[PDB]
C-alpha cells in the first residue's frame, strides 16, 4: 500500500526517493543506494513529529547524530539513536535546513531524554522530568470551570490542529479498569482495543509527576481540542492533545471525555459529567 516514488539504476534503488501512505501523506524522503536507504534521510509522522539523519549502512537510524523533531519542527531531541530508537537524546533547536540537510543547535544544559515506555506500574524513570515541546505550550493552573480541580492552559496563541501536550501514564488493560473501582479511573484514557492510558493517584499531582500534562485537560462540550494518536520518542505510542481550531495565549485546553450504544460503553459516566450534560441539552 501507499507510493514509493524511487530512481532507479539498473534493478536497484539508487538517487532520491519518496513514499507516501495510503492516505497520500509523505512519510519519506531521502535516498537510496543499492536498494538501501542512504545518507541523510526523514521520517514523517502522521501525527507532525519526524526522524531525520545519517542512516547507517543498513539503511537504519543508528547514529550519534540523529534527531527526533517535535511538530513545529523546530524543537528537537538531538543525539545517539539505534534503529530510530532515541537511546540518549539532548535538547536542541532545527536551526536551518541546507539542501535537506538540518542544521541543530543545542540547549543550555545537559539533560539527556531516552526511550522509555511506560509499563503497568513505572510511569516514567524521571517522572520530573518535563517534555521540552510541552513546556513551551502549555502550562497547569486552576481550572476556570467551576470545582473541577486544575486545567491545562496555552502558554500562547496558536492555530488548528496544534500539538499542545502528550498524554502518557502507566498501560493497563480494559478488563482491569472496568472490573476495578470506578472511583480509580479519573484519569483513564483508551489508547486502543488492548490498552488504557492512566494517571494513577500520585502522578495525579504536577508536583509528583510532570513529564506530560495532557492528563490535566478538563471536559467541555465545546471543546477547543481532541484527543489523538501519538508517536513520541520518549513515551512511545500514546495520545497527544491538538486543538481543533485557534486558541488564544492563556486560553484553557478542553476535550469532550469520551461517553458507543449503550452497554458497550464501558463503566458509568461521572456525576459531575451527567450533571453539565444536562444542563448542556438545550443550552
Ligand atoms: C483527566 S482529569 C483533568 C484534570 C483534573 N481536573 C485535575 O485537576 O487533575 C479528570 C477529572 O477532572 C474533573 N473534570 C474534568 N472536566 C470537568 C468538568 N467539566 N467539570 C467538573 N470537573 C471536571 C474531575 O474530577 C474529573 O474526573
Amino acid at each position: 500500500g501507499g507510493v514509493l516514488q524511487g530512481t532507479y539504476v539498473d534493478g536497484e534503488l539508487n538517487g532520491p526517493a519518496q513514499e507516501y501512505d495510503t492516505d497520500g501523506r509523505l512519510i519519506f524522503k531521502g535516498q537510496y543506494k543499492d536498494n538501501i536507504r542512504h545518507g541523510v534521510c526523514w521520517i514523517y509522522y502522521p501525527d507532525g513529529g519526524s526522524l531525520v539523519g545519517e542512516v547507517n549502512e543498513d539503511g537504519e537510524m543508528t547514529g550519534e547524530k540523529i534527531a527526533y523533531v517535535y511538530p513545529d519542527e523546530r524543537t528537537a531531541l538531538y543525539g545517539k539513536f539505534i534503529d530510530g530508537e532515541m537511546i540518549e537524546g539532548k535538547l536542541a533547536t532545527l536551526m536551518s535546513t541546507e539542501e535537506g540537510r538540518p542544521h541543530f543547535e543545542l540547549m543550555p544544559g545537559n539533560s539527556v531524554y531516552h526511550f522509555d515506555k511506560s509499563t503497568s506500574s513505572c510511569i516514567s524513570t524521571n517522572a520530573l522530568l518535563p517534555d521540552p515541546y510541552e513546556s513551551e505550550r502549555v502550562y497547569v493552573a486552576e481550572s476556570l470551570i467551576s470545582s473541577a480541580g486544575e486545567g491545562l492552559f496555552s502558554k500562547v496563541a496558536v492555530g488548528p490542529n496544534t500539538v499542545m501536550s502528550f498524554y502518557n501514564g502507566v498501560r493497563i488493560t480494559h478488563q482491569e479498569v472496568d472490573s476495578r473501582d470506578w472511583a480509580l479511573n479519573g484519569n483513564t484514557l483508551s489508547l486502543d482495543e488492548e490498552t488504557v492510558i492512566d494517571v494513577p493517584e500520585p502522578y495525579n499531582h504536577v508536583s509528583k509527576y510532570c513529564a506530560s500534562l495532557g492528563h490535566k485537560a478538563n471536559h467541555s462540550f465545546t471543546p477547543n481540542c481532541i484527543y489523538d494518536m501519538f508517536v513520541h520518542p520518549r513515551f512511545g505510542p500514546i495520545k497527544c492533545i491538538r486543538t481543533l481550531r485557534a486558541v488564544e495565549a492563556d486560553e484553557e485546553l478542553t476535550v469532550a471525555y469520551g461517553y458507543s450504544p449503550p452497554g458497550k460503553s464501558g463503566p458509568e459516566a461521572p456525576e459531575w459529567y451527567q450533571v453539565e450534560l444536562k444542563a448542556f441539552q438545550a443550552t
